[PDB]
């Protein structure tokens, strides 16, 4: 029996395949009628489900390649490699990524497939650093698509619906140091658009957290580059203690605070690489909207906070720079993201998700493809200007829909 990380999704397991060579992988794909790839299982819905008849394919049995070209400042990484390993290797060569997700133990291919991002107003999504993807397509042939190709905008954030991504090449920068400064009790009252932008721009990456109980925000996390200036932060009080994003959880699990300098890859995530949970008692949703709607969205959430709070562990507010990828929730517009880590109870949570989606409809809110959402397919298709172009690319590379399951079919058709 195969489950996702949160344990709310159990897959229909005809067979799980774990090839040990590319030769074996190509033959298995060509010989199978329906395939979905399983990454690290950090999605919260049926996106990785093959359905009956279909095969679930993992890259865990392949050599986990991490090939840093220091001259070119690039790294070539296998489809199943996770960020924690990637980051350690690139750091040891004196290089770095521009951003990371909250927890590093997640597959690179699976991360970019759904629109994974961190925070920072000038920082693009995790997909934005990819310069090339290598795909094993439905007939077992390899197709390489790189920045500049007409098809590239559909090739990185692809919901795994084009084929098996066996390697990706990423752009790198020189290694840098960071400090993390946490603050408590930022009011929502009197926050204007200018002060909101000032707060979110106050360091390289900034997150707000709240429990939607007492008015305002519980915490502000500033992740600052030591090679950039830090101005006084008058808007909230400095934390007296080490904090966890989720009130009442162990702060030992989190990356170092109190402004202590350390390497990028030990400061961008919220959770220490030593923290290796094999499952989590949580559900997640996130909605990504035009940045200009930030204050209006925050006030809509505040007005229904009594509905949100009872089923909420924590809510995180972030920013993302406009993305070139057609299916990125951050496609074509500078973005504000509102993330919800819920309690595990699906029956209690879904009615609240529906209400939240009702409150965010005037703000063109796109849900994160890897998280829980109930936005109807027709509505969903309308939120993505280039969704049609992705549909044509899938039909071209996979005309029999080998890599389409119920989730992808519903999205495209559906
Ligand atoms: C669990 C979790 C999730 C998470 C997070 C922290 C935790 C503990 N922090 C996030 C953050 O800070 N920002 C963000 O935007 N998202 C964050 N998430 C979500 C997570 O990154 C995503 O849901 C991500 O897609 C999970 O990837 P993973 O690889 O674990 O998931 P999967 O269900 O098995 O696969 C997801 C999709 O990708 C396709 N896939 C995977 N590998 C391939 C390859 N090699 N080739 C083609 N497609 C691939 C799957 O088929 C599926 O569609
Ligand atoms: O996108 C997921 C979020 O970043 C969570 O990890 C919160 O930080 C805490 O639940
Ligand atoms: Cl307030």
């Amino acid at each position: 029996t195969v489950t996702n990380w949160a344990g709310n999704i159990t897959y229909t397991a005809k067979e799980l395949l774990r090839p040990h060579s590319l030769d074996a992988l190509r033959a298995l794909v060509a010989d199978s009628a329906r395939v979905r790839v399983l990454g690290s299982g950090h999605s919260f819905n049926e996106i990785a489900e093959p359905g009956d008849g279909g095969v679930l394919l993992s890259l865990a049995g392949l050599p986990s390649v991490v090939d840093v070209d220091t001259a070119a400042r690039t790294v070539r990484v296998g489809g199943g490699v996770r960020y924690a390993e990637l980051a350690r290797v690139v750091h040891a060569r004196g290089l770095a990524l521009p951003n990371m997700a909250s927890l590093p133990h997640i597959s690179v291919a699976g991360s970019v497939a759904t629109g994974t991002h961190g925070s920072g107003v000038g920082n693009g999504s995790l997909a934005s650093v990819v310069r090339e993807v290598e795909l094993v397509t439905a007939d077992g042939s390899t197709v390489v698509i790189a920045r500049g190709d007409e098809r590239f905008g559909g090739a990185v954030t692809s919901l795994g619906a084009l084929g098996v991504v066996t390697s990706l090449t990423l752009d790198l920068e020189p290694a840098y140091e960071m400090e993390q400064h946490v603050f408590t009790e930022l009011p929502l009252a009197g926050l204007d658009p200018a002060t909101f932008e000032t707060v979110m721009a106050a360091a390289y990456s900034v997150s707000l957290f709240t429990d939607w109980r007492a008015p305002g925000f519980r915490q502000v996390w500033l992740k600052r580059r030591t090679d950039r200036p830090l101005d006084g932060f008058p808007y909230a009080a400095p934390a007296a203690e080490k904090m966890h994003p989720v009130p009442g959880m162990p702060a030992v699990n989190c990356t170092e605070q109190f402004g202590v300098p350390g390497p990028w890859h030990e400061r961008l995530p919220h959770f220490r690489a030593e923290f290796t949970p094999s499952s989590g008692a949580e559900l997640q949703s996130e909605y990504l909207m035009p940045r200009e709607h930030a204050l209006a969205a925050l006030h809509a959430m505040d007005a229904i906070r009594e509905t949100l709070a009872p089923v909420l562990q924590t809510c995180e507010i972030r920013t993302v720079a406009a993305d070139a990828q057609w299916l990125s929730p951050a496609y074509g517009r500078d973005t504000v993201a509102a993330h919800f880590t819920w309690v595990e109870d699906t029956a209690a949570v879904l009615p609240v998700v529906r209400r939240l989606e009702e409150a965010l409809v005037p703000f063109a809110a796109r849900p994160h493809w890897g998280k829980v959402f109930t936005v109807p397919a027709g509505e969903l298709r309308a939120l993505y200007p280039r969704l049609a172009d992705f549909g044509a690319l899938a039909g071209a590379l996979d005309p029999a829909g080998k890599f389409t399951n119920a989730f992808v079919r519903g999205v495209l058709a559906g």
